[PDB]
């Protein structure tokens, strides 16, 4: 399903890319895209914080809200190929 799809993009392709110091600096920005509370992230691992962003947002919008943390940190590259991966599942259920 698209909702299948969306998470493989934002697991995969999106926080299985970023270190673990970056997955620090992901979870200090995630409360000012998400309703989920910092200390609920604190010890989450890379699939936990995917599937709470999901349960929170839904698939589209965890996406788009990790493109936009991506870019506010600057992870310009990654962005980028997360932007690109989401037009190529749009465009499988457009």
């Amino acid at each position: 399903a698209m909702e299948s799809k969306y998470k493989e993009i934002l697991l995969l392709t999106g926080l299985d890319n970023i270190t673990d110091e970056e997955l620090d600096r992901f979870k200090g920005f995630l409360s000012d895209e998400f309703n989920i509370a910092t200390g609920k992230l604190h010890t989450a691992n890379r699939i936990q914080v995917a599937t709470l962003m999901i349960q929170n947002a839904g698939a589209v919008s965890a996406v788009m809200k990790t493109i936009r943390i991506f870019q506010k940190l600057n992870y310009m590259l990654l962005a980028k190929r997360l932007q690109e991966e989401k037009e190529k599942v749009d465009k499988q259920y457009k």
